[PDB]
């Protein structure tokens, strides 16, 4: 089990803000962080759309994101208020993943009043600026707090690590070899599409996984010849770790 | 078991139109169900052609519906006129299903009559009557008193819900994060085809299902990094609860 | 077993022409066959090249044909004619691959002597005679005398029939609910390449089993929505008996 | 085990050269190996590019490939210099991808410094030295030295030949039959892709394994009745042989 704080006050808020079993204002407590939560993604995959685009203070979208951070930022503060040892808060995951959802919204707020106000800037930079606003997208992650689903994915996940390795090892080893073989069947063909070693990489992992967006195919024989042979290892280089993974997941889901 | 009716022409009736291994005329009865389901799947594809469709009486397409629905009216109506026990017959499915068949032809026809001949209107409106022409299609789940297949199917699908629930959401996760890698990797260039990140989520279910149909496609180096990790995350999350449907089918099936 | 004739020549012969284990003779006889059947389908996928198409008695491709004809009437014959029990060889299959092998070359010879001799012909039709050129290509299963793999896969295919009837159904079913939906998905739009129900039919199963050709693909909203569902369903549909032909296969492979 | 050199300097050195677990320098030596391997494969993969192609001496490219040979010939010596047995030297597989790395640097530079200083040449031929060119991209596989994972691969391969047979024979068989079937749906039709049996191979395996490059796709509907069987056929001949190769692979691989 874990400690309990074992007093008046601290040990009934912890009591309600980290077991959901526990009484009616505790599933409330819950319901209202999973619609919070929606909220946001939805406000962010929303705000950037074509229309609303173009080329702050009372806009639409600028609002709903101060209270969605507004909430977290109280949620995390009151929950970190009453925690029994602040070594597990440390080694815990789920308050990292509280904190980096946190901090994007600060830095660009706090980037913006400073320096606009009383310096000359650049922005920063096009790609620091750019880099930040993709940060923004891990609020989904919040969602482990509410499903097994997600824990057990985590889980699985860690606990093959090595499998993982390996898929990528041998996806590396079959894409650098059938990517120079098809190059060097169609050197002499002037209508090529393959320019070189470096651009039929992206061909042989669209052929090895079987998507085949269609662009860039073989049009000499000895191209044909290639081609078909990738198709065939991508499956076998493929279907090889897989069911390990699927064993590990199948175990952890089903163990309770 | 279920009650038998022990009378004189009730319980003969409906051992004659619920069991099709009685005799001779049950599997007359059963084999003239057939055909006319299968008639009126024909007659409904059938219409919809770009020749008949041009910009009523005696048109050959208005007939066959109706003899189709007087048989299964008929149907309906004398096997639930010798049932033992109607709380069962509310409480079944194959009776909604065949309900269900039937309302609709009622509906456009009665909806006609009344209203064109005392009064003025739209039609009631274009998605209004649209709508109800796709519900029209639900007279092929009327197969699943003719087939140990479709029934075996349905306890399986029924058996195995949360299983689904898991899979659309690892999709659903999926999705949202791929799409918005893809979407901030090609902001810069100007000939690109993701216009928003709700525009990219064809993209990330037509890859990760390793559909690939063809358009809207990286071009930019940082694009195609990532459209390989969706190709190879799509397996991933895909094949996870395929094995426990799978069991669940076999075992239903090969139990008896 | 099987009887063996014990006699002094039609014994010896019989034991050379049927078990390609005996002697040398035996084995020289069998790579004699096999090197035909490779050079008779070699000569009939070769024959239909633009090149030689153009617009008999010398031809470098109508001699090949007759030597083999001779080789294999010749074989059959001789098989023949020292086999211990008729019933037996009616009951048989080799034996009616090689007859329907052999018919073809006699039919053509046949009807262009008689006929254009003699008489004034269309051909027979355009059809028929594309009919039969088609059948000619029959000559690859006489490759089961000489490999145990295709007749693994025929006893495999012969005893799971039931799982094939269940697969096709499912994917009829599927195909065409799915139709139906993306048809009038998308009625109203004037950019559409579904023009019928019966055009849909097509795209539903390309998408079904994952190919993906890239033609006929979904514009509006209402039809992604549809075809991402197809595309979820079809693996769930194509998925469920195949476990069930690998067990069978496996088994009759590995029980010796 | 492998007998032990047991004397002063070189069983020191082959104990250094043979086995990374014994001290420091064993894992030095171990890194450089990889380390250079790497490098070699960056600049072959590299050199390729269209700016450096243009239409020797001190250029950045030919300096660095005589360092990595001198690198691989020096281990190679050394190895070799202090082995017990000769008979194990020559049957083992290493050493030979070791050679045959080295082999193709040596012919290039040995052709080169004679002949064109002394005779007139051709070059040899434009496809003898493009066939060399290629050859040069065996220095992957050195990396089985340092990887359980490649060793894995190649004994599973080494362990399953015989169903690698079977499925090539059971793509070859569909290969044929159902570009066959296609050919002959499409003859009368004007505008459609297949001009002749050996030109509807291509669509064949990439729709058996369901890659689908969307190119050569049917038009008429007897195209598209066999398109669908093409598609559905696929999945069956391809995943009869996959369960032993996996089965091999994860007993290899989880015995220790
Ligand atoms: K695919
Ligand atoms: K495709
Ligand atoms: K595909």
């Amino acid at each position: 089990e874990r400690p309990l704080p074992r007093r008046d006050f601290q040990r009934q808020v912890w009591l309600l803000f980290e077991y959901p079993e526990s009484s009616g204002p505790a599933r409330g407590i819950a319901i209202v962080s999973v619609l919070v939560i929606l909220i946001s993604i939805v406000i962010f995959c929303l705000e950037t759309l074509p229309e609303f685009r173009d080329e702050s203070f009372s806009d639409p979208f600028f609002v709903v994101e101060t209270l969605c951070i507004i909430w977290f930022s109280f949620e995390l503060l009151v929950r970190f208020f009453a925690c029994p040892s602040k070594a597990t808060f440390s080694r815990n995951i789920m308050n990292l993943i509280d904190i980096v959802a946190i901090i994007p919204y600060f830095i660009t707020l706090g980037t913006e009043l400073a320096e606009r106000q009383g310096n000359g800037q650049q922005a920063m930079s096009l790609a620091i600026l750019r880099v930040i606003r993709l940060v923004r997208v891990f609020r989904i992650f919040k969602l482990s707090r509410h499903s097994k689903g997600l824990q057990i994915l985590g889980q699985t996940l860690k606990a093959s690590m090595r499998e993982l390795g390996l898929l990528i090892f041998f996806l590396f080893i079959g894409v650098i070899l059938f990517s120079s073989a098809v190059y060097f069947a169609e050197a002499d063909d002037p209508t090529s599409g393959f320019s070189s070693i470096p651009d039929a990489f992206w061909w042989a992992v669209v052929t090895m996984t079987t998507v085949g967006y269609g662009d860039m195919h073989p049009v000499t024989i000895g191209g044909k010849i290639v081609g078909s042979l990738c198709a065939i290892a991508g499956v076998l280089t493929i279907a090889l770790p897989v069911p390990v993974i699927v064993s590990n997941f199948n175990y952890f889901y089903h163990r309770e």
